[PDB]
C-alpha cells in the first residue's frame, strides 16, 4: 500500500488527490476539487495503516484539507476516513465531513457529510 | 491567528488527550490517547486548520486523522475528526468523527463508525 | 418496554420540541417543532423503535423522519434522527441526524448535513 | 408530485428490497429486507418525503426508518436513511444512512454506523 497508495488518484467528481505515502503511516500531498469553493491544490496530510492485516482487508486511512490557499480561503475543512483497496482496479473508498467556520447560532448546520471514491483512472 | 489557541494538550468528554502543535502554514501535529477502544498510549496525528479564519465571530475550521498502529496495538482502522475551534475564556473544539476500519469487501457496508468529540483545555 | 418511557414531550440542546406517541407495535408518531433554521410550528413525524430491547442495560434503538413541509414553509428537505432512548431519573434520547435537501445532480455533492441532538424531558433556558 | 415515482419495489447495491407506498400527504409505508447483517425476511418502516418539491430540478427530499425487531430476529437496532428521490428513464433514491444499536452507557460511543446506499428501479 505504500506503493500502491502513493500516486494520483481521481473521485467521481472528477477531483484529484495526490498523495504519498511514507513508510512510517504518513500522507503528505495536494488535492484539487472540481466543485465547491476551490481553486488549484490545497495541503493536504494525513494517516495510513502501513501494517494493514493480511486476511485481504483494506488499509485503513484518512486524511484532511483546509480548504485556504493562496488563491481562496473557504473557512472550513473536509477530513476523507476511509479504506484503500489494491488490485487491478484499485479503489480508495472513502466517507468525508467537512466543517465550515461558524458562529454558535449557525453551529447546528455547520457540517457537511458525503462519500467519495477514488481510483487510478480518472472517470 | 489561532495558533497559540489551538497549540497545547486537549481532553475530550471521554478522557481521551489530543496533545497538538498548529503551525503557522496551517498544520496540526501532535499526538493522541484514546481512553477507550483497541487502543494503548500515544498514537501519531497529523492535520490542517484555517490559519486565517474570518473575523465576525466565527469558529475555526480544522481537522485531523489518527491511524491506530503504534508500537504496542494495531486496530487496522483509522479516526478523521472534522471540526471547528472556537476560542475565549471556556475554548472548545467541536468535531464530528468518522472511525474507518480496514474490511473485507464482504464486510465494507458496516466499515464506519460516526460520532461527535467536544474538546476543552480542562479534564472531565 | 419503554411505551411508557418514550412517549410524551422531549426537548434538545436547541430548545426544539418533539412530541411522540411509542406504540406497543414498535411504531412513533408525532410531531416536531424546531428551534431553527426554515421552520415554523408542528411538523409530522414517523419512527420506529425496538419495543423488546435488550435485558442488561443497554439503550433503546430507535429512529425517526421529519419532512420540512407543512401547512405555513417547504424547506424541501427531510431530517432523519438515529439514536437510542435510555431510561432512567435523567432520561436522554441522544441521536445523530442526517439533514438532506433537495438539489439538482450538480450540487448533490453537498445536499446533507450531519449532526447530533440530545432530548430530555424537561428544557434548557 | 412523486407519488407514483416513489411507490413500488426498489433495490439497493447490496441487494437490499425496498418496498414503499407514498400517500398523497407525506407518508411513507413499507416493508425492508437486508441482503446483509443480522436480518431475516421484511422488517416494517416508515417515513416522509415532500409531496411538494420545487420544480427547478431538485431531487425530491426524504427519509424512513427501520428498527430491525420482526418475527424472526430482533437486532437491537435501527437504521435511518436521509436522501432524494430523482426521477427520470434511470430512477434512483440516493441515501446516507446512520446505524444504531442499543448499547450500555460505556460503549455508546461506538453505538452508530454511517453508511450510504443507491437505490434503483431494477435489482443489481
Amino acid at each position: 500500500d505504500e506503493a500502491g497508495i502513493t500516486g494520483t488518484w481521481y473521485n467521481q467528481l472528477g477531483s484529484t488527490f495526490i498523495v504519498t505515502a511514507g513508510a512510517d503511516g504518513a500522507l503528505t500531498g495536494t488535492y484539487e476539487s472540481a466543485v465547491g469553493n476551490a481553486e488549484s491544490r490545497y495541503v493536504l496530510t494525513g494517516r495510513y495503516d502501513s501494517a494493514p492485516a493480511t486476511d485481504g482487508s483494506g488499509t485503513a486511512l484518512g486524511w484532511t484539507v483546509a480548504w485556504k490557499n493562496n488563491y481562496r480561503n473557504a473557512h472550513s475543512a473536509t477530513t476523507w476516513s476511509g479504506q484503500y483497496v489494491g488490485g487491478a482496479e484499485a479503489r480508495i473508498n472513502t466517507q468525508w465531513l467537512l466543517t465550515e467556520g461558524t458562529t454558535e447560532a449557525n453551529a447546528w448546520h455547520s457540517t457537511l457529510v458525503g462519500h467519495d471514491t477514488f481510483t487510478k483512472v480518472k472517470p
